């Protein structure tokens, strides 16, 4: 095992645990300090202001499995300090016959057992676990455990009757899953609800959302409402919430519905963030975020969405969301999206970014697993003066358009994403910063053009806006992580309406995945333009590549080049002529970016164990 | 509900929860503070020589579940102190994926890891579990704690390969069981197998016997040998230490060996007590003890049995214990028998004695179930210049008979049962004492004669001699916790060799067992005598009616009755005759005993509480 990054990678597999650990590893981000990571679970914003972020832990291995929250905090989203406790950087752990078989992902209840903040979580116990198996009632339920020291420690209920778990109860028969509750406050279901509490006696001013679905029918979203206010063991089934059909797709735009939910949260926004009102607010609209599994062929089965939804209200005090238009809300390698409440009228959103060697072929050699996507302020995108002509407009399939009194604008709504401005605030300010002149990608342009100024390692942000005519054929994006014989391609095809990030020639380790990511976009042209203009934003991080286009698209994936000098970037044009132009301007690079865990050394590493024969026996968890 | 003991019982299960807490409790005796107790476990002598004793114990409920150490200790055996942790009384729980199902029964390393004494335990996961089941690998393995503070609390090894759990594998194909390792230190077998090493490999000062069975096979005792000393993790299957047929039997005095061990002990001994010896000492003799199950009609299948064994030693460098003669250590409702070594060259033993209301009628009432019995010293029993007339003598089923060199005369040898000095010692000096005047039991000997000093309470111990010509056919014996309605009637006659416990009248409650109890004995007639001897000592504690016959025999039993006045005990005769007469002397009333648990008060129940509707999804445990 040689570690020369200036010669062609050897055979990377015969090389020991955790030498590879730095080599691909982001340093901008929120990540474990080592092993495996996925879900972000149990965040909220703690008394003091600073961010309680949880995930999905299983430490000193690089597979799944005795799932437990890992947690650390932060005062901007962007600079980090892990807890450090009598279980390391873990605060919850299998411990209970109830959650023995894992502590899976949670949601905060702020004010809750005692005043305390509290936690909603998936408490796993024994038997067949999966929306392709035999599950039974039991296998998972949901357990309540409260903080007293601002989530340093967690003290779980008591097991048994009264106690934990609080929901056990399957709601439907045959469910394919029951997990991922989602907890939060919304004046605008108790106004709704409001009228039929004499039928259900549920009056509590929380809710909750648990993810699922019925085999062979397709995925569910199950609602309950607290009992009773300031009471948190008993909670009411309502009804579904969301019901969707058997791998349904509502389109091109909007994924697969597949067979499943996970990870769900409902919320309600208007176009400055969150929206608190009854309804009264006719700039607010509620949505649904989910994750769905097994309508996809790759990306682990997996789609991240969002939907738009009106709430009807039920004769049994129940609420129907009825899906008005469905999007998507990264197009790549992340899912498990969780979104809380933040301080003045925001909701915040995150993700997990997985890892691209689905064979675990260079898993050990890491000596860790995943990381979290950034964290994004969600909102209500509004384009004004919207132009009939746009290509497909009026199919409304991720977004809502309204016509002017006279017919000749539109106003099209849909959900809006974008970093949260605390991150992009230090990124830049602990850059070097380079403004790059304008560019014109015509006849002259070469297929890659590398920027003025260049990145000095794998930590660097990018944005620009490129203009293109109404009826182009050009394609014009990124180049990044670029020396010779190593890159990764972003481009943008507005006559397809296609953002694709081809890594064919990502890395010369051909172990990693090298498959197109494929995003749509739709830009919406401006009445009296004759142009269209995508504004790009991409984000690189070690292995992870982030892009957002145009405060509404993102697309997070990986790219693992060997070489030491594959960090480079620039512009890419093709069939740009005289005649086909496309002006790129707003063209910055910020090299650099922020050490987002400035307390933990560079290998965090403490080495990888192994489980033992016992691992095959349990039938739970890989081992490793 | 009256709890008035001067009338009729009501229907006493309309009680609440521990209101008959303290009507039937034994007082004199090692008992849980409340709730569900069996099996002992984690018995050793701790370096300040007092006495460490751990129980399986589930507080706050009536049934077996999640599976625990509680613990105490003692400086006497008699009068104990209750640890008081973070878990109260309990001292080791379920806390792991491989123990979550229970922490079944352990044994002391007293020099183990770090130097400090080890438990070796039966860690239980998930699956079927049980002899009649179709149990897996991996639901029955052997892991590792030790304590620092004396058995204050224990420290579990890591979970994972080269850690918890340290025997896993089965070492047979189908086993029926493979729990409660028994871990000793032997000489005897280490000088045996001190040719063989090389074969094996394994050498340490340790071995450990692992209890269970093969299905349609009959029972297994497993042994395995410490591989390297001063070492823990790794311990060698050497082969089945114990072979025995699937519901085989030894005859009318051994029991039956079912299919299926439980508990299996190893020990040596001599007629002083524990010999330490590697084979030099011409009078000791090698012992296994054991329980079975599904092999008895009633007393829930089981056999608490003891055997002396010849050891041979295979090939393969392994032992087989070829079983001599075999015994019974307990003829009545207990258990699960654990010994350990004890200073001054002892062997103590002691079991469980569960209740008797095996449909679960008034336990929620009692707020507990179990006692153990009392601690008995071990060692082999020698009778002297024994008669070769003695009925049945010859055939030696659970003792040896050895000829005197003219053939005139017999040594006897069998495994010897005394309670501990400590405890009589203890039980007179606190108790009103009357030694009584002989009583000749003749033609005017009425069925039922109450002693000249009756007891005060259900706290008492009797003794006496009852010489019976050889050619009897009368019977004789006690009567205890006796009032003109109630009474236990404790009988041995000579001419079926039957001592029996008929418990008819026991009490007015009709849900309590009221089978007759039977026993074994075997008067050795001695050489000149012209009568036999039954030396009968029976120990009254609340319900416990534990009976000693000749320092050999014990039975331990139930009588639960209503009564206030039903403490009464006196002469039992039958068939004493002016020709047929029994002479019965050495009698002595000791009323009172001992206060076991000074620092407890009268009621130390903490209320009983139900598991919930999970219980029943898991299926592990009753749930109450
Ligand atoms: C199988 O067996 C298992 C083992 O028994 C069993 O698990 C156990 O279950 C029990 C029962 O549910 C659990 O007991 C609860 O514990 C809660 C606290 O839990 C935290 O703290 C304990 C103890 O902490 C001490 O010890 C540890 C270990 O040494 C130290 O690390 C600590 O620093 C601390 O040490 C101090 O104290 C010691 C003495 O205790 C001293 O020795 C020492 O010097 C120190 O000073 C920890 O062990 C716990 O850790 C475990 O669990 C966490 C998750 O929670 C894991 O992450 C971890 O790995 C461990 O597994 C944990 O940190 C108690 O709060 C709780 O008591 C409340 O509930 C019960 C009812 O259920 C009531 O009777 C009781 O009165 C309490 O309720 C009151 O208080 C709360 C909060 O204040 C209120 O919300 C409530 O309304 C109520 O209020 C009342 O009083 C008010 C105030 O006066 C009044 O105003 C009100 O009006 C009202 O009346 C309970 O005791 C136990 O933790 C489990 N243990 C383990 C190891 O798992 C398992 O379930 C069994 N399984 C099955 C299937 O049966
Ligand atoms: C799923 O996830 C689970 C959660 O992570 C996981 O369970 C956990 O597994 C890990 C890994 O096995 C366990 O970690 C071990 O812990 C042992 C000690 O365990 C006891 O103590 C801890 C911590 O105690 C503190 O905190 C509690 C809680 O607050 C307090 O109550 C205590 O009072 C104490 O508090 C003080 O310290 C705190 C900081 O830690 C302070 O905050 C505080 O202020 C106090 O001052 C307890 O939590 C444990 O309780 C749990 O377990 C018990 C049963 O054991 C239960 O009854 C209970 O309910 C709880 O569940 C427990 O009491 C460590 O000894 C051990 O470390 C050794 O082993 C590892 C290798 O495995 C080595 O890396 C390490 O170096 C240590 O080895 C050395 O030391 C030993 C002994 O000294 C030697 O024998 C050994 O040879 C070696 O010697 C070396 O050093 C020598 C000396 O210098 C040298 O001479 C030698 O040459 C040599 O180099 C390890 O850390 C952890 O306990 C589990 N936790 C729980 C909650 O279960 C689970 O397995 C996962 N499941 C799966 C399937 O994956
Ligand atoms: C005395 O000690 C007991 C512990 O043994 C304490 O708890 C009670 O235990 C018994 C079992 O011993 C439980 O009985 C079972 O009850 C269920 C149905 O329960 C439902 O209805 C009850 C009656 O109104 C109600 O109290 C229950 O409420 C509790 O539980 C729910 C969760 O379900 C929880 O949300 C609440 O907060 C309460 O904690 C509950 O709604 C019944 O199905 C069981 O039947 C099975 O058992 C028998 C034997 O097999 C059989 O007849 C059936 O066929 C079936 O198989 C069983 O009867 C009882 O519910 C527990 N009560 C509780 C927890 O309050 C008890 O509290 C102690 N008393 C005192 C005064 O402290
Ligand atoms: C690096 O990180 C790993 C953790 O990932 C550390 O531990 C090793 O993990 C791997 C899995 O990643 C283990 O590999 C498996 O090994 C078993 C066979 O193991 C036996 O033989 C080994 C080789 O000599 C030996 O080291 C093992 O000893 C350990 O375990 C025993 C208990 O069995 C214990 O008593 C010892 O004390 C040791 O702890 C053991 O005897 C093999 O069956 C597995 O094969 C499966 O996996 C693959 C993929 O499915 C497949 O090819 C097979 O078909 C099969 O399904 C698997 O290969 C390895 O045993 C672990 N080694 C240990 C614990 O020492 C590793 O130590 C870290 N290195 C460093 C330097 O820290
Ligand atoms: C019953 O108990 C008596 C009293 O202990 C036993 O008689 C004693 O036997 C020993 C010999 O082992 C003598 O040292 C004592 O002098 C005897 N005491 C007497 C006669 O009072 C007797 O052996 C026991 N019988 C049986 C069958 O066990
Ligand atoms: C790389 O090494 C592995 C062992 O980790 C081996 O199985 C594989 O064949 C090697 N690849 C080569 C030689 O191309
Ligand atoms: C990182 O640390 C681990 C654990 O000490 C070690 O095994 C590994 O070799 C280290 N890797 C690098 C690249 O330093
Ligand atoms: C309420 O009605 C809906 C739609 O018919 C149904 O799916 C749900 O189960 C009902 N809720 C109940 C019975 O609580
Ligand atoms: C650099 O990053 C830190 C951590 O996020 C931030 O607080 C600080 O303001 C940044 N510095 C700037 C913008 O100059
Ligand atoms: C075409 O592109 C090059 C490079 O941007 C620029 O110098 C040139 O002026 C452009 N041509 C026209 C006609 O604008
Ligand atoms: C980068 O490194 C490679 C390999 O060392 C080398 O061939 C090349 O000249 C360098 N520069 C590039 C590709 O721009
Ligand atoms: C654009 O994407 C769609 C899938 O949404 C695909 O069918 C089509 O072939 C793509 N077109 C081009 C030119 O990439
Ligand atoms: C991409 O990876 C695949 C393995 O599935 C491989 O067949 C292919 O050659 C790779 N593409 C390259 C090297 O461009
Ligand atoms: C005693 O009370 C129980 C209720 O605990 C009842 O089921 C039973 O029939 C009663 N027995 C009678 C009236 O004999
Ligand atoms: C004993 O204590 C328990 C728990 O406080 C109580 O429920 C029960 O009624 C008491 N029983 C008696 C006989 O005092
Ligand atoms: C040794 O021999 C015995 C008797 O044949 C056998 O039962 C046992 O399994 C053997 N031990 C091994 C293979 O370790
Ligand atoms: C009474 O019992 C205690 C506790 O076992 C014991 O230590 C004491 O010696 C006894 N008193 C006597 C025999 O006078
Ligand atoms: C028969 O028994 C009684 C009572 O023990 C006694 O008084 C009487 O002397 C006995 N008879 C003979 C002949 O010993
Ligand atoms: C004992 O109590 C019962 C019931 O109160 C009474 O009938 C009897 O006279 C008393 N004495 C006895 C049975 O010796
Ligand atoms: C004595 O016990 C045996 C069982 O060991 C039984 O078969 C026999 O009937 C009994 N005899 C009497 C008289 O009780
Ligand atoms: C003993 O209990 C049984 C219940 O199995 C009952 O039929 C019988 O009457 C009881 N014996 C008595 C009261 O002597």
């Amino acid at each position: 095992c040689s570690l020369d990054q200036t010669v062609a990678p050897g055979n990377l597999t015969l090389c020991g645990n955790a030498t590879l650990f730095t080599t691909f590893r982001p340093k901008a981000r929120f990540i474990a300090p080592e092993g495996w990571m996925n879900d972000p679970m149990g965040l909220y914003q703690r008394a003091d202001g600073s961010i309680h972020a949880g995930y999905q832990s299983h430490p000193k291995h690089i597979q799944w499995g005795n799932i437990s929250q890992g947690a650390a905090y932060s005062s901007d989203f962007t600079s980090w300090t892990d807890f450090n406790g009598s279980e390391g950087y873990k605060t919850i752990w299998p411990s209970q016959i109830y959650d023995i078989r894992g502590v899976f992902d949670g949601s905060i209840i702020k004010e809750g057992i005692d005043g305390y903040p509290t936690i909603l979580y998936t408490s796993t116990s024994f038997g067949p676990l999966g929306a392709t198996l035999n599950e039974a009632e039991g296998t998972e339920t949901q357990s309540l455990a409260y903080t007293t020291d601002d989530g340093a420690s967690w003290i779980k209920l008591g097991y048994g009757a009264g106690q934990n778990p609080v929901i056990y109860e399957w709601p439907e028969t045959n469910l394919t899953g029951f997990r991922d509750p989602y907890v939060f406050q919304s004046p605008r279901l108790e106004a709704l609800l409001a009228n039929t509490t004499s039928i259900t006696n549920a009056t509590g001013d929380h809710f909750a959302t648990i993810s699922g679905g019925v085999h062979g029918d397709g995925a569910r979203l199950f609602l309950y409402r607290q009992h009773t206010t300031g009471e948190f063991i008993k909670w009411t089934y309502l009804g579904p919430l969301v019901t969707t059909g058997y791998k349904e797709s509502y389109g091109e735009w909007s994924g697969n519905y597949g067979i499943n939910f996970e990870t769900a949260g409902v919320t309600r926004l208007n176009p400055a963030g969150a929206a608190w009102d009854n309804g009264s607010d006719t700039t607010a609209v509620d949505f649904v975020t989910f994750g769905t599994e097994q309508g996809r062929a790759d990306h682990q089965n997996h789609w991240p969405l969002w939907a738009a939804v009106d709430y009807e209200v039920r004769d049994n005090g129940s609420i129907e969301a009825v899906i008005a238009y469905s999007g998507v809300q990264d197009w790549g390698r992340s899912y498990a999206y969780a979104s809380f409440p933040v301080e003045g009228y925001r909701q915040v959103s995150v993700g997990w970014i997985y890892e691209d060697d689905d064979n675990v072929i260079l898993a050990k050699q890491f000596g860790y697993q995943g990381a979290f996507t950034l964290f994004r302020d969600l909102f209500v995108k509004v384009v004004e003066n919207v132009s009939p002509s746009t290509p497909g407009l009026f199919e409304q399939a991720s977004w809502s358009t309204k016509n002017s009194t006279d017919g000749m604008s539109v106003t099209v709504t849909t959900l809006g994403q974008r970093v949260v401005p605390e991150t992009l605030a230090a990124y830049k300010g602990n850059s070097t910063v380079s403004t790059l002149a304008p560019v014109m990608l015509n006849e002259s342009a070469a297929a890659y053009t590398p920027f003025s100024s260049q990145p000095t390692d794998r930590f660097y942000a990018l944005t620009g806006s490129f203009e293109f005519g109404l009826n182009t054929t050009a394609k014009a994006g990124f180049r990044v992580l670029a020396s010779e014989e190593e890159y990764t391609d972003i481009w943008f095809d507005p006559a397809s309406e296609n953002l694709t990030v081809v890594r064919t020639a990502s890395s010369l380790i051909k172990s990693f995945g090298n498959d197109t990511e494929l995003a749509k976009v739709k830009l919406y042209e401006i009445v009296g333009a004759e142009s269209k203009t995508l504004n790009l934003t991409v984000f690189v991080d070690g292995s992870v590549i982030e892009i957002y286009a145009n405060d509404e698209v993102a697309l997070s994936t990986r790219a693992y080049p060997w070489l030491a000098n594959s960090t480079g970037a620039g512009l890419l044009a093709d069939g740009t002529t005289a005649g086909d132009v496309v002006g790129v301007s707003g063209l910055e690079l910020w090299d650099g970016l922020v050490d987002a865990w400035p307390a933990r050394p560079a290998n965090t590493s403490q080495g990888l164990v192994w489980d033992g024969p016992t691992a095959a026996m349990y039938g739970l968890f890989a081992g490793y």
